[PDB]
């Protein structure tokens, strides 16, 4: 992958079963290198017989966003609204108010995107803990993906909502995500389980230290501020904004039964195309131990996700530990090397 596109998989259901073999195999394909990947499970994979028994699911907390800015650049502020169940939530979405315009080509959605981005502030049930998948599924379960990510919980009993439990995203029209990459420049897994569609644009995390230049120049008030600014999720800017300022960048559009996995330090931002449900959570590779050492993390307190390396650089890195732990561990990242668990496959 040297031009560092997003590539999309179709595995079979005896490549699908275990997922951080999978995960090792896409990247000795160079899948790593776009920052996402999608991919398509096979045809009789399902995580639930129906979403027929989800009208009473509470959203505690819906969003209502509110973006400001012009000329591509925009920052999105979050307004709590009152708890609502997915009924009354999907009743909103689907409403002459809030429901997707008509449009023939997805170029012409996204273009309205961007010019109403700012008008008719969407509300976004993010954040909500819990799983839509079946307790049986044994492939892909966001509840239980079995990567070395699990250490944390194991080791001192710590759990995080959404980077190790699942976290349930109702979006609808005109929804937002902003330019991030995880915490700790984890990876992401979300999966789409029904709806509207979900768009993504994407920065391979080779240009991800360009993509955060820009933005500090863009936005230097919270640059001065924090450190990681990017990491308080508020920060949207357009493709013709990228595109103007040379920062290589790829779209993909997730449909509903679609896995995206976004990987160590790619930036990722996006939006929904109407009312869906999505369902995601992070994970690692023992390629992500060195990416979490390196994070650069918010300073400023708002964003408070932290994770201990102690207890990775331990177990899988134990020559660098008394170095690392003497701050004298000055690796230097290559983005394009596989995880070692894709030399099976290399
Ligand atoms: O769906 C959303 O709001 C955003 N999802 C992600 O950023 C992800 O899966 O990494
Ligand atoms: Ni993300
Ligand atoms: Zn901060």
């Amino acid at each position: 992958n040297p031009s560092a596109r997003i590539m999309t998989f179709y595995p079979t259901m005896e490549e699908f079963r275990n997922f951080s073999r999978y995960i090792a195999y896409i990247e000795s394909q160079g899948a790593h290198r776009a920052g996402l990947a999608k991919v398509v499970p096979p045809k009789e994979w399902k995580p639930r017989a129906s979403y027929d028994d989800i009208d009473d699911l509470v959203i505690p907390a819906p969003i209502q966003q509110l973006v400001t800015g012009q000329s591509g650049l925009f920052t999105q502020y979050n307004i709590q609204k009152k708890a609502m169940t997915v009924r009354e939530f999907r009743k909103i979405a689907n409403s002459d108010k809030y429901c997707t315009p008509r449009y023939s080509e997805f170029e012409e959605l996204e273009r309205k995107y961007w010019k109403n981005l700012t008008f008719n502030p969407p509300i976004y049930g993010a954040d909500v803990n819990g799983t839509l998948y079946e307790k049986h599924v044994d492939e892909w379960n966001i509840g239980r993906l079995r990567t070395i990510l699990d250490l944390v919980e194991k080791e001192s009993g710590i759990t995080i909502e959404g980077v190790n439990t699942p976290y349930l995203y109702f979006g609808m029209w005109k929804t937002s995500f902003a330019w991030h990459t995880e915490d700790m420049d984890l990876y992401s897994i979300n999966y789409l389980h029904f709806g509207e569609p979900k768009s993504w644009y994407s920065v391979p995390p080779e240009h991800g230290k360009r993509l955060e230049r820009l933005a500090k120049g863009f936005f230097p008030g919270s640059a001065q501020s924090c450190e990681a600014f990017l990491r308080h999720k508020m920060t949207l800017i357009s493709p013709l904004m990228l595109k103007k300022y040379g920062i290589p960048f790829d779209k993909v559009t997730q449909e509903a039964g679609e896995f995206m996995i976004t990987f160590p330090y790619g930036y990722h931002a996006g939006f929904n195309h109407g009312f869906n449900c999505a369902e995601s959570t992070n994970f690692a590779t023992r390629r992500w131990i060195e990416y979490g050492k390196q994070a650069v993390l918010c300073s400023c307190r708002k964003d408070m996700v932290k994770i201990s390396m102690d207890v990775f650089v331990r177990k899988f890195q134990p020559e660098r530990y008394k170095l690392w732990k003497a701050g004298k561990d000055n690796t230097v990242i290559d983005h394009t090397l596989p995880t070692p668990e894709a030399a099976e496959f290399l």
